[PDB]
């Protein structure tokens, strides 16, 4: 998590760098253990007929978080991506933290962040609702509408094109705030029942199945590695469906 040894970090959009730093700082002092991705993946690069895709991966776990995945990527020289998901252990019923940032030479094109529900009523837990509301309604000039598969995201989901540095900073701070709420709730939550655990597991399964419908991610992977590789990557590395 010291991103000191990342080859991509120095080269990424500044908002991405600040978000990577913030995620790493959130995780750094937790009771981390490694999480081995398929084929013990770390760095990977590929090219077919166009630009090369370069990816760096970090992945951990804790008793409360099944899988804590930070991925940085770059397509060619211009397109930078940050992907992060904290997948909860269903036993504790925590929501899913996620963020996705896409940037090119013109700046950040997409900034998405959420604490996504796993309950069958599609609501966040009561404590999360309360803490999130207390942050106030952020102002962003260039909101983007989620695609249909994005029904999985909460009412607090951010999906914007930042308009200026002030908005970039506001977005990062809201992610810092989401992480602070999430980490705190993770120590105050225990534990639910076998029926509740099963409910939460289903919510996480559904989240991953829906995330796999993102053709924007899929096309980037396919253009560098092909259809079969992209399908394996999306279903096994990014959005693994638990059992
Ligand atoms: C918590 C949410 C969340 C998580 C965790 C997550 O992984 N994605 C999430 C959301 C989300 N992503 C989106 C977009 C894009 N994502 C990529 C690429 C990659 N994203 C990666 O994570 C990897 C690994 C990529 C490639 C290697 C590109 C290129 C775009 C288009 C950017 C643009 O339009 O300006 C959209 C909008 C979808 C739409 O408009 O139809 C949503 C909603």
């Amino acid at each position: 998590l010291s991103l000191t040894n990342s080859s991509l970090m120095p080269t990424l959009n500044p908002m991405i760098q600040q978000l990577a730093l913030a995620i790493a700082a959130s995780w750094q002092s937790l009771p981390l253990k490694p999480y081995q991705l398929p084929e013990d993946l770390g760095y990977v690069e590929g090219r077919l007929e166009g630009e090369k895709l370069v990816i760096e991966n970090r992945c951990y776990q804790t008793p409360q978080f099944r899988k804590m995945h930070l991925e940085l990527a770059k397509v060619g020289k211009g397109l930078d991506i940050l992907h992060c998901v904290m997948f909860p252990e269903p036993l504790y019923g925590l929501p899913l933290f996620g963020c996705d940032i896409v940037a090119g030479p013109g700046g950040v094109s997409a900034a998405i962040a959420d604490l996504s529900p796993t309950q069958s009523d599609r609501q966040l837990p009561a404590a999360y609702q309360k803490s999130l509301a207390e942050l106030g309604q952020p102002e962003f000039e260039q909101q983007r509408e989620l695609p249909p598969w994005g029904e999985i995201f909460s009412e607090y989901c951010l999906f914007i094109r930042p308009s200026n540095v002030t908005e970039e900073e506001r977005f990062v701070q809201r992610v810092v705030d989401f992480l602070q709420i999430h980490c705190h709730q993770s120590i105050v939550a225990e534990p639910l029942s076998e029926a509740q655990t099963l409910e939460h597991r289903q919510g996480q399964i559904h989240y991953c199945q829906q995330q796999q419908k993102n053709d924007k991610t899929r096309r980037v992977l396919e253009k560098a590695f092909g259809e079969a590789w992209a399908e394996r990557y999306m279903s096994q590395v990014l959005f693994d469906v638990i059992q």
